[PDB]
């Protein structure tokens, strides 16, 4: 790798890891749309086992842009649209606070109030159903954002309904396949377990555990390699050669609500570029990230921005990671860690990389 | 031509041009992806000259479908976007009716009761300001559609104004070249005249007259090879090396508005295919075409439905044209003559010939 990625990276990144002390870390910069590759420490701390570039880190949130692409190439392929009621691909959801609540609503966290967890105690399909019929919203559709599981968690189980495809088949199908994401799954297969890196949490090690619509909301698992690979493929999507897929990348990067300077597109959240990094680093923080903020709705909404600042924090209890890119700078960074550490040191890391870079 | 493309079209436009009296027609039909042309009769009645593939026609209001692409290409770029105020392009025009009118209402016809025509007295930059400024809207913003060529019109001439070139100079750079329209004008060279079709109203000889917005809702002329390219340019945007046009197209092709059974694009109008052609062909009368209609928001809007019939109407004073597509099929039709005759006919005769294709 050059000297001058070799040289922000290791400096940036090892006082972070020394700072919050991370167990294992990898992370990948996509410069000048080439893949470059760091790794650190143990994926598993009691045999000694260290992170490499098969490793396989628990996404967390991350996984929501997986989820917003599946969705975006769902309403290509004509199977939905995000002007549609919910209710349309769940028919028993018959509860009047329903209506006027559309799939652009649940997507965008912006249904009414939508809990930031579907509850522990909510394991079969009756429980998730009895769950969404006693919900009651506390505002109305489309005036609030509140970062919730329960909202794009329902939104990605009902985009793939008309494709009568479950949604781990219709996810390895239409997405992971096509890009060639070769090591990353929503259930990590036996032969992988070796490379299932373990999460810590007050020095336990964990794996995410199964909830309700898990794999809809923080259930993917995937390597640096693939994830710099799908970092490359939302920065240059017109070089994908499935038709639905490449508009699908394109619609998740849309900006349908503004909240302050960001945008909310379908998993990824935007911001215009150049950005204030002191906005982005505060603005991760839970505090003000989890908290309910009134949105702008961008009638209709402006397609995909080159020149934005387009990114996604995730979280598992034992894992933290963060994936930011500037589509107008061909550049783009992933982080990947087993430990759950704060927000705004992983942006601030971030921005110095790229902004260094570019 | 294969026979049986020969045989619908000349089954069905025999017998249109002796019913509608028409002087001379020109049709194109796009076949899995491939041109077929069809000539009849007079591009000048006193002087003999026949109509040829050569032959310019005034496209009338199938110019729209141009400036709608020529917007999505700006909108592409970055230049402007759909949820802008008016006033953000026109700063002069401070009257309180336009607080609330984006740049939406106005490529769609719903700014709240723009007119169909620009009154012949507005010419200046200043008489087109203080016509804008005195306007009173009889409806609020989105809320209902009327066709108009003051509507659009507006839109074409902002929509540029980032580029800093006249629309001329952007129609031209941005659309025409890059899709090898080389005999598209919206000016016609003197080199160019003599494929120049006289127009015929009341058994006289008439061209279109300069007007105000001219260029951008009704002037362009084209042949009928342009146009058949003009046709798979829209059928297959993919194919497009441009990045922003191919995206431009999409964009214009989007549905943002819906009225009875027909979805408002940039420009083009499209319904869902299989249509009933009763309600394509009533629908193309100009007692409905015309006519103030509510309309229901698409929100967000739907992008490009391959299965749907995309089409619109054009007329001049001394022409009348018409397109339509159907993507989902890779089937087209051009249809341009020297008189405007009834909408309704040039429907009628373009479903039967796709249907009989597929
Ligand atoms: B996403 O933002 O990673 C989803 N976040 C959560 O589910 C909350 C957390 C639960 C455990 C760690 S973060
Ligand atoms: B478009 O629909 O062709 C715009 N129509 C007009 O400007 C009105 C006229 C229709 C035929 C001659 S002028």
């Amino acid at each position: 790798a050059p000297q001058q990625i070799n040289d922000i990276v290791h400096r940036t990144i090892t006082p972070l890891i020394e700072q919050q002390k991370i167990p294992g870390m990898a992370v990948a910069v996509i410069y000048q749309g080439k893949p470059y590759y760091f790794t650190w420490g143990y994926a598993d701390i009691a045999k000694k086992q260290p992170v490499t570039q098969q490793t396989l880190f628990e996404l967390g949130s991350v996984s929501k842009t997986f989820t917003g692409v599946l969705g975006g190439d769902a309403i290509a392929r004509g199977e939905i649209k995000l002007s549609d009621p919910t209710t349309k691909y769940w028919p028993e959801l018959t509860a009047k606070q329903w209506n006027g609540i559309t799939l652009l609503h649940l997507a965008t966290y912006t249904a009414g109030g939508l809990p930031l967890q579907v509850p522990d105690e909510v394991k079969s399909s009756s429980d998730l159903l009895r769950f969404y019929q006693n919900w009651q919203p506390a505002w109305a559709p489309g005036t609030q954002r509140l970062y919730a599981n329960s909202s794009i968690g329902l939104f990605g189980a009902l985009a793939v309904k008309p494709s009568g495809l479950s949604f781990e088949q219709a996810m390895q199908t239409r997405v992971f396949q096509p890009l060639k994401l070769n090591h990353t799954w929503i259930n990590v297969p036996p032969a992988e377990e070796k490379n299932y890196a373990w999460g810590y949490r007050e020095g336990k090690a964990v794996h995410v555990s199964p909830g309700a619509l898990d794999a809809e909301a923080y259930g993917v698992k995937s390597t640096i390699e693939d994830m710099a690979r799908w970092v490359q493929s939302n920065l240059k999507p017109l070089d994908i050669n499935e038709k639905t897929l490449q508009q699908g990348i394109q619609l998740a990067q849309s900006r349908y609500w503004q909240t302050g300077d960001m945008y909310q597109g379908l998993g990824w959240e935007m911001l215009d570029w150049p950005v204030n990094p002191d906005s982005i680093i505060n603005g991760s923080d839970n505090k003000i990230a989890l908290a309910a903020r009134p949105v702008k709705a961008i009638t209709p909404p402006t397609p995909a921005v080159r020149a934005s600042w387009v990114h996604k924090t995730g979280a598992t209890g034992g894992f933290g990671s963060y994936v930011a890119f500037i589509p107008e700078k061909e550049l783009g960074i992933v982080m990947l860690a087993n430990k759950n550490y704060p927000n705004p040191a992983r942006v601030d890391a971030a921005w110095q990389i790229l902004n260094a870079l570019a």
